[PDB]
């Protein structure tokens, strides 16, 4: 644990690093190296630069700041001097033609993340494989061939399908995939029909996957979640640490997931600003707000977009709001605008990421009792839980002789068993919300949910031109 | 644009006006017995008549060159039947007069087969219907003559589809070919697009290859499971020709009350407004004797309610639903005293209820399980990112329709599908409880144009039209 | 037609008035003792036996010999005092009065009067070929092998099961008349396809086939008839209560065997009627017989309420409805001694009419053909269609001809799952309902207040010492 | 009948007694520590492992000694120590009092030492959620015949599972598995197992297993003290005038069972050592060892915790809310002695199915048939027309294939149902006064009843 935040502190002060001359390269002030959007272009050009299948001067459309008030610019580096930057402060490794997959992978999650946040779809056309109602399972999809392998486990079902479907039209890249859908999808004839892949029709493939991808809208598949901000917010950090002896150090909130990434966040808010201009997403002539763009920021960070907006309105400290109920604009440098700094303590609560299955299929980190056994002969009534004995029996009651159709029936009379308990389903049954103070998770703490969790809701609430469009 | 529509309409709608007031002339109408409902309803039944070859070529005498036309004709609030004649000529040189008719004259029958829908529940005084009598609630167009079913085809319901391809098959046992393609093979394509997705459409496509045994369970089925699996049919606000002449009068002698144009509109609050606007000049007939008992005095409230149940094709709807927007206590079928609403022999003139529709709505049109409107999503269930306790928030309708739509083989046999249907009635009936129809669909108030304050109506009890009660009128 | 149905009703009534108390006179029987229940039992059951062509004709063939005179045990009393004794008469004699009274025709008279008997017994006793389980769709299983050819449509699911069972034992050492008539009573869907195929069925599969459509329709309820058969001194305290107040309904007011009229005709003959307390109870010969206990028993087989659920009939009744077991009645036979008590008078407060179509179709204002809505404008609303109405035409209208024995037989077990699924939805003789006594015209329909155990054979801690 | 047993229990009981004693002697157990339920433990292990026939087989470097760890008091604070005596001298006092005969008395010490193991800790054959269904998993293969009745589903399974890794032994544990299952198609497919591939094999074990959670199997129950105990009983009884005689506590079921156990508690012995299960730190609590000794005695590790609470005169902890170490000899440690009244409640043992429960007060009602036409819903008995359907519609013209979609379906409409499930109808809790079940109780059962619950106020 201390040994794992000493390996983070190595890799955030490197990025730090990488992200404080790329700055200098392209002519972004100190003080304006702390504006959000300027890590967001920094960050994509490194990737830009760096993608060695798309392949001199380098532009960068930056902010620049003078008072209270903000501009954009096109700064301009030479390609040999940002290959320089990473090559001078990344000596022994670098070996990677992308860099390293995960430095730059984490950097495209969290592109990926505020795209998911910002558009339903609508950034990439509509380039989709995959029906409009099975979005909720695409984390990730805005990432790059390069960095799917190495970002797998932070995928989504859908996104994975999708890699599958356009693949379609030691290792093998289709197996590959297969390979982590099968450990993604929910346990029992989905699992099965991983196995058979490859066994089918260009025709069963279709109907395999399609099938796979709306089981898995009821049977939740497991995706890692971690805490990713842009390197510009761990510059506030270390910054903060460092301009404040008492207060947690940048090794202490070294941290992406449970209590420190949540402090983390909270301290890099302290000295971190966005832009705030004319136009919001689908209207040129609305202005940005502060509150909702924070809002967008603290869930792009936490790759909240198809999150219970429950429990996420439980841990924030403004009121939670819908999607289209905001008035955010694209995150890239305004033309002209105005400097608005972060909300210091946005997250009174903190939670623990649901890493591995929501339905755990397994109970590892729960109690195996499902049932008792009568001693007395006592009334009692069944006391035999129903969906842990349904998760087990999908798990433990498989044949291996089962054809495409035999496991294809299998799947749908899952999906029926699950969706026939709709009522009494309860996914990460023992996990509580804490307080920042709470450290310990000695007080545990009930979100109180009901309603609408649907972020992607229409209301009466919507702004002009986006959920009345 | 709305306006490009409602100016083509209000063309339709002069040159319809012109017909009937040049056919009143023609048979001796005076010029305020044109606002009488059933004087439309046998001037455009003569002219759906005199426009049918079919029959005109088996009638053949000199009554042949004849047409004769059962009037309604009123004195001073009292009225009398009459009959009306004109030569077959005299009749298709206001047509050449007018136009330069088919679309024209399939709408007329469309308000008829609506009236009768509502009138009867079976329809045409015949037993000889090719569907169990539980599914005439899918029959929207059964009246409707076959010559106005392809132009029409969108108005029409499962089981007039299912019960033309019956017919077609037990010609068949015991041929035409218009496009490209066979009455069959259009008859199938048609009820392919209506059908709710899944099991029922693949079976559509297998229809062709199946034995004369295996095609008529496929019809019953696909029948028997759109009582649940609500198909999709389109709805128009068809009123009688008459009634447009009642807009037209009124927007003339009215000035700032919306123009013929402005109500020439067979959806949104525009047939609302067209359908109450006509009401102001429009009358019916009140007589002796209605549909069971001849010696029962006929209800004006009751009339009316059928009136607007007839343009708006409400027989097979919900009850709570037309009872939220009409202007007097919504009543089922055999609580109300109406007539055949043809001439009576003798009878008072009553004129219509202004203002009837205090409430109006959008058409369905769509497939009822899907939602309507802006004010819905796409969003079908959340991704859980925090180990947190939550409940399953899983739109379990939503999924199972993306599922029949999504998981589609081809290489599925007659029994299989059979099966695969079945369980979609089960999956949907287990549902039951949570099932819901039109999401994002409002009632509004007729001042309420703008749709700016949507409202849910006050369901609950019997919905059915054809439900019996203890209020029930004596033979009936 | 229904005032036309009470007249030839009555006619029927005034011939049974005619035998029964010629008979009593035959067989020595006094003119107030006519009006004992016990001895109405009796008599009923001595013509079934001296009409029993067969046994008759076994009984002379066995036989100089040849006396034929009839025995009858009967219940004679002083008052308030009673004690049987056995009756005479000639076989020539109880056949004259058939003969004189009546003109083939006796078949159905003596088959009411049997079916009175089955009724009577399935109250009294709960108890060979089906599962015990299946015992509440055994009604008329007591009726004898004559009788039931014309009983048909009164005849229970298992009393026809047994008897196509009795007829494959025997074919072990017709069947086709029994099949249609299980095929008509049976839940339309595979159970009925199930019948059709039949007499293609091997021995195995046609056992399963009987058991399996038994034990479905224990939830997929069938078809059966019910009339009000109340024993012929019955209808003669209604025939001397109508001729005593003249301004009192008639018997021809009275003359049905449904509907208001018929529980009219039943708190009618409760005035005048009497009935026989012993000492002895079913199950314990040391109890007293009950009074009150004896009155429930004897509207219960007049109208054939074993097997009705409870709570129905305790919201009708003039006294607390009581189990099986917490009853204290022994046979309805002439007791060696007791006392005469009469009958309760306004025992049926309540109504209601007989329910002799499929239980899960509806009943009274609700028989429509309409089952759903087709949706005219797009306005939020609940699906309408009726689930139960819906499933039963999917079992008339589909239902494939080239299924076979293990393709039927999963697919009753199908059918007996949705409807075990559907269970917050079902509802039996749905817009049918309970009426005051009061209320001819069926206005101010009620209600009853159900809940709690509807079982009448269930145990309670009430239940009388050694049943 | 119930008289004349408790005189062969008494016969049976004095002759453990008799062993136990003499055992105690020949590891130099005082008088005062043989009343220690650890050292009962431990010399009962000992002679399972003496009489361990083929492990005697397998084994001047031989040491044909016997090793025993036993606990060693003094003062009223105590020790650990290890015993030793020569294997001839054990075997005598088997000869001395014996002359089956030892099979079945080491067979129920084995099942008290399953039964303390499973109140102690929560098996590689079946998966981890299946284990409330593995009674007498403990026990070594040479108990599990004589003991069958005991064994749970789970183990029956594991049993079989073992075999297919390598009358027959697997004819017989399939037997034994056939008896145990919810009857109907489960029943069937035991009887098809020998003709099933070794794939169907697997399905069909973890498919009946996995159904028993929900289609509850028989599973026979006894009161099974440890010898130290009944030595308890033996000496209580002879000190107090109006108290019950050995023989009148010579139960292994019913109220004297629980007067034989709570007859006990005035004189036996444990002990509170430094260390618990899992944190070799924790200090016992006494009151939390009463609670695994009074389960164990009465196999309660799976049954309902409510049931468990009603009976018991101490409050109901849950698994990990119990500072409790291994029934060992401790290397510290401090004599407690046990809770001289712990029941003040009892009842009857299950042994039967706990869904069909014949005759009770329970009629063969299932049904009604309807006479006025008056609307009310269906109210028929799912659950025994499920279970009639099971036992009138048997087709054995069914493969493995119709069997198992009819298992899932049993196991569906059970699952359905299991709001108006109830197990052991007309299944009633009495007080310890109330010997002729005059006065029936009900638990009051609300809450989570599970034993291996985990919770808030746990022990880290």
């Amino acid at each position: 644990p201390e040994e794992q935040r000493a390996k983070n502190a190595k890799t955030i002060l490197e990025n730090i690093q990488i992200y404080e001359r790329m700055c200098d390269l392209f002519g972004v002030s100190e003080d304006d190296k702390l504006i959000i959007e300027n890590s967001i272009s920094i960050e994509r050009m490194i990737r830009v630069v760096t993608d060695k299948k798309y392949q001199g001067k380098v532009f960068c459309r930056l902010v620049e700041s003078t008072a209270g008030k903000c501009s954009a610019r096109l700064g301009m580096a030479l390609k040999p001097n940002v290959e320089a930057v990473l090559t001078d402060v990344l000596g022994n490794e670098l070996d990677r033609a992308a860099v390293l997959g995960k430095r730059m992978g984490f950097t495209a999650m969290f592109k990926s993340n505020l795209e998911e946040v910002l558009y339903q779809r609508g950034k990439n056309q509509l380039k989709k494989r995959n029906s409009a109602e099975t979005f909720t399972l695409s984390q990730g999809a805005s990432l790059e061939a390069r960095f799917r392998p190495i970002m797998e486990k932070h995928l989504g079902v859908g996104t994975v399908v999708a890699s599958i479907k356009n693949i379609l039209a030691s290792w093998s890249p289709l197996e590959r995939e297969i390979s982590f859908l099968n450990k993604k999808l929910f346990p029992g004839p989905m699992r099965q029909l991983c196995k058979k892949f490859e066994y089918l029709n260009d025709q069963e493939k279709q109907l395999a996957l399609n099938l796979m991808l709306d089981a898995s809208l009821i049977l939740k598949p497991q995706v890692t979640h971690k805490m990713i901000m842009p390197w510009s917010m761990w510059l506030a950090v270390k910054k903060y640490a460092e301009m404040n002896k008492g207060s947690p150090s940048l090794e202490d909130l070294a941290a992406y997931s449970g209590v420190r990434a949540f402090m983390a966040f909270n301290t890099a808010c302290y000295m971190s600003k966005f832009t705030i201009g004319k136009g919001i997403v689908g209207d040129a002539e609305i202005m940005e707000n502060g509150n909702d763009k924070m809002q967008i920021l603290a869930m792009a960070c936490f790759g909240l977009a198809y999150e219970d907006t429950g429990i996420v309105a439980a841990m924030i400290s403004q009121p939670m709001k819908k999607r289209y109920q905001l008035k955010v604009g694209n995150f890239n440098p305004p033309e002209e605008g105005t400097i608005k700094g972060t909300s210091a303590g946005y997250f009174h609560k903190w939670a623990e990421f649901g890493n591995r299955l929501p339905f755990n299929s397994f109970g590892t980190g729960e109690s195996k009792q499902i049932s008792n056994s009568g001693v007395f002969a006592v009334q009692r009534p069944s006391t035999t839980n129903i969906q842990r004995l349904a998760e087990l029996m999908a798990r433990n009651t498989g044949e291996t002789s089962d054809n495409f159709t035999q496991l294809v029936q299998k799947i749908r009379e899952q999906v029926g068993t699950f969706a026939d308990q709709k009522a009494n389903l309860r996914e990460f049954t023992g996990g509580y919300i804490y307080d920042i103070t709470d450290v310990t998770k000695s007080n545990p703490k009930i979100p109180q949910l009901g309603g609408n969790s649907f972020f992607f809701e229409f209301t009466g609430s919507d702004v002009p031109r986006t959920g009345a469009k």
